[PDB]
């Protein structure tokens, strides 16, 4: 039997918040970020937050947000209520999505989005894959990571198994960013596929990119602002539902260059500028890195820090899809 009313696809409104948290229930496996972010993306001047409804009921969304100065959108949040899936709901919510964006962004060139699943044949006739990384996994307790890092610390060293390397400060009022990222030697050598990739959003090292990126409060560290070859991403921690009880945080750090000693002196930094601020509260921690650095910082967090790893190796996959009329 068909449906008694029909689909409408809306622009996203705060009054739908609660009927789109009820339709996200296990998604990104207790990840999933768009329940803190929600009302931020309403605010943005370049996305749209589209709605699929049916008999005015919220059955499914998808973001899409214009970046890179106007030439590339970015497919995000893309889910449909558990109770209709099956059902070409998604399917025909990107078609409207991407009528949309070729209606209202004529320089939009190419689609983006990043992803973790395995990809099959038919990713790979549909999208391009740009770059991807390595994904490293694993918990922690803030206070109790505090609580015994120097002790940690302190062994190692007199161990000779691991000491801190020198790393160097980046700042973005101070300019330190923009010459780093605006440099085509970094971009070649250090970014993956010459792209920022921020907490699964990719960018092009741009400018206009550049304003976008200092707006969200990010943390940079370098092991040499003279000679880059790692530069590493600290995006503030956000409230996941995982665990059901408000106290679990989702800190993404993503590595950008192939010196693993410098990886992991890099993530050790980021922990400790981060874990003070989260007191009482537990972390998933997720690293991206150039796949090849996995297996030695998986060793580095699990025996060298202690911290529990949650999942074997994945993959963040950065794919591109040309818009066709």
């Amino acid at each position: 039997e068909a449906e008694a009313e029909p689909l409408d696809f809306v622009v996203a409104t705060e009054r739908e918040f609660e009927e789109v948290l009820a339709i996200s229930g296990g998604i990104y496996g207790g990840l999933d970020y768009l329940p803190s972010r929600y009302h931020s993306w309403l605010r943005d001047p370049d996305r749209t937050v589209v709605l699929a409804k049916r008999n005015g009921g919220v059955i499914a969304l998808e973001s899409v947000n214009v970046i890179d100065a106007g030439e590339t959108v970015l497919v995000e949040g893309l889910r449909v209520a558990p109770w209709e899936r099956g059902k070409g709901v998604a399917g025909l919510l990107q078609r409207f999505c991407s009528q949309l964006v070729k209606r209202q962004h004529p320089g939009v060139k190419v689609a983006r989005l990043t992803r973790d699943d395995q990809l099959g044949p038919r990713e790979l006739k549909k999208y391009r894959l740009i770059t991807k990384q390595g994904i490293l996994l694993v918990r922690f307790n803030a206070s109790a990571l505090l609580a015994g890092l120097g002790a940690r610390l302190a062994a190692l060293r007199t161990s000779g198994t691991f000491s801190p390397l020198p790393t160097e400060a980046v700042s973005e009022a101070g300019g330190d960013v923009a010459r780093l990222l605006l440099s085509p030697s970094v971009q070649r050598d250090v970014l993956p596929g010459g792209t920022i990739i921020q907490d699964w959003q990719p960018y092009r090292p741009s400018e206009s990119n550049l304003r976008l990126l200092a707006a969200k409060g990010l943390e940079w560290r370098v092991d040499s602002r003279a000679r880059p070859r790692v530069l590493t991403l600290c995006t503030r921690p956000f409230p996941i539902p995982h665990g059901g009880d408000g106290t679990w945080r989702y800190l993404n750090i993503d590595a950008f260059g192939s010196d693993g000693a410098q990886v992991q002196s890099q993530l050790l930094w980021h922990l400790q500028r981060q874990a003070p601020r989260l007191v009482g509260l537990n972390v998933m921690c997720q690293l991206f890195l150039e796949p090849q650095l996995w297996s030695q910082l998986a060793d580095f967090c699990q025996v060298g820090l202690g911290l529990e790893l949650v999942k074997g190796y994945t993959e963040q996959y950065l794919l591109e899809a040309d818009i066709h009329h």
